[PDB]
């Protein structure tokens, strides 16, 4: 049974004054929200600035996105800390709109990190293979983690992780701070601008998101993971043929530069029985070999 | 006093029978000897296959030559075990000619690395620099290590630092394994080709090498490291002209993205008095620092 964001509890301890935030330039933003970096004084050590991500609404917001921003709160105290999430440092409840203060991952997300590395020898990809398998290893054990409380991201993607020193990647939800109106993945299904070229068939046609869709959207990761960048399904627009396809059991080929395992990772990421997919926990054993049996290649 | 190689000792715990050794590509090639990557069977566990680097004569050696590769092969024994040193794995002084094996880095020398990616945004930009400062930190490490063992590099630049897995620098020494007639950076200097550029004062004059040299070598690197590969002394023949302007003072500008901390160890690397240059311990303490101080810069 996953988590119902609404009845989570808000424990104070995160409780820190806004006016010890200097805002800086934003960092995401769409109709509700936005995502701002920012300076704040004394949140770790009570002599020390450190910097940090503050999202919060626009003006324009309603009760249903200062609700939703609540909620992202109570998710962010709840999930409590992983390396591989982007993790909640501290929260404005009062005194103003709410705030939601977080870490600052200092290089951007993983989507435009890839597209410059394919705006650009063997010993280069080799490097850059490690560098791939370091990613979908730590996104794995990210998402693992959010099942193992029960959580589901629904939006997990490349523009939805973060790089960071060590290069670290954390999972993030940029969410409302998303101009998904000018997103081309963002596509208009029914009432909504859903991803759905990243979305399982269960989540398309019957609106089930579980923790099985979680991993079809993970193959797709992989598969932009390995592509550097290149949007899934190229060439096809999300229309009535593309659906009918997916039903029908098509899916992409593999990336030329995927390790043959990763695409096999893929391919049953994208199985239409959700329960012939691999969990998140399965993942990340076996990408946790491929990586013990990289020091193997030369 | 710095170790004379030649009175070591050498364990026959290394031996490893030849036959047990299959040769794939040549690494470097010079006119006595080479370097040669090759699949050991057996080496550390006995029913495993592992990936090595075995240097070796060529048949022209003589006497010096053969003398020369025991006496690496014993410094090698008795400096041990470090991460940022080419490690020795075994060696085959009986059956033929002698062999020494070593681990094998699989990204090749730095020099390389460094030259492609300036043959190629401040996300990348800064992400580039984490990986520097942790090179410049690794090598002094490294160099810090064979200090406090007594013994002296003589030949430390970007061409004699390895790169491998996890983007671990390793400090090699190609020695006879490398074509000093066919590299410009190698220039005749009375009897012998030498590596002038990173060379101090003292030895070029004097013929005298310390561990304080070693100091000025390493600041050669430093500016070959944040100059993405670009030779020392860009545009200046060695001459009777550099030899004089090297000893009234004249040192390079700083690489224009070498922070400045970094550029104040390239200078005092630079010191005509060899007693007021940093050890590599004190090295080590200054670039921590830095790497410390990094994680607070966006
Ligand atoms: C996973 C479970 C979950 C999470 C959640 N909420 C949730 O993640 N909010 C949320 C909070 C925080 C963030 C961010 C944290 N750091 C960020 N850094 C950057 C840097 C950047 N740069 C671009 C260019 N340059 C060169 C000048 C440098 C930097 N561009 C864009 N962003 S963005 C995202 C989203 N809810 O559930
Ligand atoms: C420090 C104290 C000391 C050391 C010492 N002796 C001492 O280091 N010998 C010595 C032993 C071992 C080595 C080497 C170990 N691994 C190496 N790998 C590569 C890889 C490479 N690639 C190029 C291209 N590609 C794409 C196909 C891949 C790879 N190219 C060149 N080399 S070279 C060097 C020198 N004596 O004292």
């Amino acid at each position: 049974v996953y988590i119902d964001p609404t009845q989570l509890p808000y424990d104070h301890k995160w409780e820190f004054p806004r006016n010890r935030l200097s805002f800086g330039k934003t960092l995401g933003a769409g109709a509700f929200g936005k995502v701002v970096e920012a300076t704040a004084y004394g949140l770790i050590k009570s002599d020390a600035a450190m910097t940090v991500a503050v999202k919060m609404l626009k003006p324009s917001a309603h009760l249903t996105e200062r609700e939703a921003l609540m909620s992202e709160l109570k998710v962010l105290s709840y999930l409590g800390n992983h390396m591989n999430i982007v993790n909640l440092l501290g929260a404005c409840t009062i005194g103003g709109p709410t705030l939601v203060i977080t870490e600052y991952c200092c290089y951007g997300d993983l989507l435009n990190f890839l597209r410059r590395k394919r705006d650009s020898e063997d010993d280069e990809l080799a490097l850059d293979l490690e560098d791939l398998l370091s990613f979908s290893y730590q996104v794995a054990k990210g998402m693992a983690f959010l099942a193992s409380k029960n959580c589901i991201h629904r939006d997990l993607a490349a523009r939805n992780i973060l790089l960071t020193h060590g290069r670290i990647t954390k999972i993030c939800d940029f969410g409302l701070a998303r101009d998904i109106k000018n997103d081309s993945n963002y596509v208009v299904k029914g009432n909504a601008r859903l991803p759905v070229k990243w979305m399982a068939p269960e989540s398309i046609f019957n609106c089930v998101y579980t923790f099985e869709s979680d991993v079809w959207s993970y193959g797709i990761f992989l598969w932009e993971l390995f592509s550097l960048g290149s949007s899934p399904y190229p060439g096809m627009p999300v229309d009535s043929k593309f659906y009918k396809m997916i039903k029908e059991g098509f899916r992409m080929l593999s990336p030329e530069h995927a390790p043959a395992e990763m695409y096999d990772i893929m391919k049953t990421c994208w199985d239409a029985d959700p329960l012939k997919r691999p969990t998140f926990k399965q993942i990340v054993q076996l990408i946790e070999k491929q990586i013990s049996e990289s020091t193997n290649h030369i």
